[PDB]
């Protein structure tokens, strides 16, 4: 009997750490690997090896497959007559059986078989700590130096490591700093596992919202959407869980008690959220702080919004560098536009006509019925069948033909793309070679009236500049779209 296998089981400072079967299982098998490495015979060796009573031995795999593979113990069909009829591409079965080996030679190869061995046995107990609480408040000491990243010492029995983009770019987590974020993908790094400290990503930065606020962890905050830069600057919508308070104090602390505090251990950085309050205006006008907000406006009819503020001392609210209103929309929901300061009343200077000239034609109206309140009521006249006409009394005339405009006034605006429908089948638009090819959607050949294009070979005179005016023209919708229609000359017409 061995009599020291029960003692490798039962150390146990470093056996129970892991699993007790796993020195039997990995560690076993690990070291009949090396002992067949270093044996003449390149054949697999299976460790049925136990730490039960000592009784470890090693077995010759069969390797049972189509080939010769592993020819010092291979296996195929060559005894297919003799085996009962065992052939097949794939088994490993146990076709004999070792006895011992002691093989000083390994022991000597230790520091480049058992010592890689020992590393990763060490690092399948590192990844039962490094990141196996699949995201959560994890911690980091940075004690190493690694090129192209940021290494760790810390604990977990396992190193960290940080990219360029995982922690603050302005002070990585080296000699001298500490990181503190959220990880959940944690692969087999350098010398046996390792952790993962990320103090930029929304996970650590989003994350002092219920760290930071004394009055937000238990739900008594509205903190629900926040987009902020990794580790520079933070402007959220700190508001209440609709209670109409001033929130501007709740998530940034009291007397600033929190913006400093944040992202303490994320780099120690100034933040500038935004307030909000249960009024949606006030919300809206409050949401992209600092915002010169000059008018109240809202719009539902289409998945939009409108940023109606100043631009003068509201640079952030236009968007220069993403700063303020760059996390306003996600308060909001819907995506909205900004302009300049004297450029927000600009919206509608032609609109008001350009709308107006579809309902006034359809309509058969006069300009007295046109402009009398179309710039009042934003398309009283436009698909009545929705909008409601019950309010135009005050208005110049009646808003009965107005308020007809559900069907009536529709049919002109049907009529109306009698040059544009066309536009798209013959008038100057590709041929049919290359209408339904592959590459592209069937449907999607119908916007090539843009670049010109008469037949399927006038698609390839298109370079960097004739059919890029749209983002249509990607890798994907060239490279393999046109090869079957543009290369009729070169492959096509030849079968």
């Amino acid at each position: 009997m061995n009599k020291e296998i029960l003692a490798v089981v039962e150390a146990v400072s470093n056996e129970k750490a892991l699993p007790r079967e796993k020195i039997f299982e990995a560690l076993e098998s690990a070291l009949a690997t090396a002992t067949k490495k270093k044996y003449e015979q390149e054949i697999d060796v299976r460790v049925q090896i136990d730490r039960k009573s000592g009784d470890f031995d090693t077995f010759r795999r069969w390797l049972v497959v189509d080939e010769v593979t592993q020819p010092t113990k291979e296996i195929t069909l060559e005894a297919a007559r003799y085996e009962d009829e065992s052939l097949n591409l794939g088994d490993y079965v146990e076709d004999q059986i070792e006895s011992v080996t002691f093989d000083r030679i390994t022991t000597q190869t230790a520091k480049q078989v058992i010592v890689q061995k020992v590393r990763e046995a060490e690092r399948a107990m590192v990844v039962d700590q490094f990141r196996e609480h699949e995201g959560e408040i994890i911690t980091g000491v940075v004690k190493k130096v690694n090129r192209d990243n940021i290494s760790l010492d810390l604990g977990n029995n396992a190193e960290a490591v940080i990219l360029r983009e995982d922690m603050l770019p302005r002070e990585n987590f080296r000699p001298g700093d500490r990181v503190r974020g959220v990880l959940y993908s944690v692969r087999p790094e350098a010398r046996g596992a390792q952790l993962f400290v990320t103090r930029s990503k929304p996970e650590m930065l989003i994350e002092l919202f219920r760290i930071e606020v004394p009055e937000i962890g238990e739900e008594v905050i509205e903190i629900k959407a926040a987009a902020r830069d990794p580790g520079s600057r933070a402007k959220i919508a700190v508001k209440t869980n609709d209670k109409r308070i001033d929130p501007v104090g709740a998530c940034v602390g009291m007397r600033g008690a929190r913006v400093q505090a944040v992202s303490t251990e994320l780099g120690g950085e100034r933040i500038d959220i935004v307030l909000w309050d249960d009024n949606p205006a006030q919300f809206v006008i409050n949401a992209m702080a600092p915002a010169d907000v000059a008018s109240i406006v809202v719009d539902e009819d289409k998945h939009t919004m409108d940023i109606a503020v100043e631009a003068g001392n509201l640079a952030q609210a236009i968007g220069r560098n993403g700063q303020n209103v760059r996390l306003a929309s996600q308060l909001s929901g819907w995506e909205l536009n900004v302009m300049t300061v004297d450029d927000l009343q600009a919206k509608h200077q032609a609109e008001a006509h350009a709308a107006i000239d579809t309902f006034t034609k359809y309509l058969d109206i006069d300009e007295d019925f046109a402009t009398v309140l179309v710039e009042e009521g934003f398309s009283t006249l436009e698909e009545l069948a929705y909008v409601p006409m019950k309010e135009l009394l005050e208005i110049e005339g009646l808003d009965e033909p107005t308020v007809e405009a559900l069907r009536e006034r529709a049919k002109n605006a049907l009529a109306t793309i009698a040059q544009a429908q066309e536009e798209s089948l013959g008038d100057n638009k590709p041929a049919d070679d290359l209408l339904n090819l592959e590459g592209v959607d069937r449907d999607l050949a119908f916007k090539l009236a843009a670049r010109g294009v008469c037949t399927l070979e006038d698609l390839a005179e298109q370079g960097i500049d004739d059919l890029a005016d749209i983002e249509g023209l990607t890798d994907e919708k060239a490279g393999a779209l046109i090869m079957a229609a543009r290369n009729i000359c070169w492959f096509g017409d030849e079968a």
